[PDB]
C-alpha cells in the first residue's frame, strides 16, 4: 500500500509499505530514498510520535495515510 510522508517545508514522499512494517522499516525507506539516517529521523501520526519497532498497523495507519517528518539530531 501507499503512504504519504509531509515535511516541515511541505516536501511529500510516497512510499509503499505494508501494515506489518515497523516505524523503523518506514524510516529505512525514507534512508533508501533521501539519505537521511533513521536516528535523524522523527515520525509523527495521528498526533503520535511514532516508536522504532511497533508496527504500522499499531497506529492505525491506512492506504494513502499522511505521516510527518521531522529532523532532528541524536541526543547527545
Amino acid at each position: 500500500m501507499q503512504i504519504f510522508v509531509k515535511t516541515l517545508t511541505g516536501k511529500t514522499i510516497t512510499l509503499e509499505v505494508e501494515p506489518s512494517d515497523t516505524i523503523e522499516n518506514v524510516k529505512a525507506k525514507i534512508q533508501d530514498k533521501e539519505g537521511i539516517p533513521p536516528d535523524q529521523q522523527r515520525l509523527i501520526f495521528a498526533g503520535k510520535q511514532l516508536e522504532d519497532g511497533r508496527t504500522l498497523s499499531d497506529y492505525n495507519i491506512q492506504k494513502e495515510s499522511t505521516l510527518h517528518l521531522v529532523l532532528r539530531l541524536r541526543g547527545g
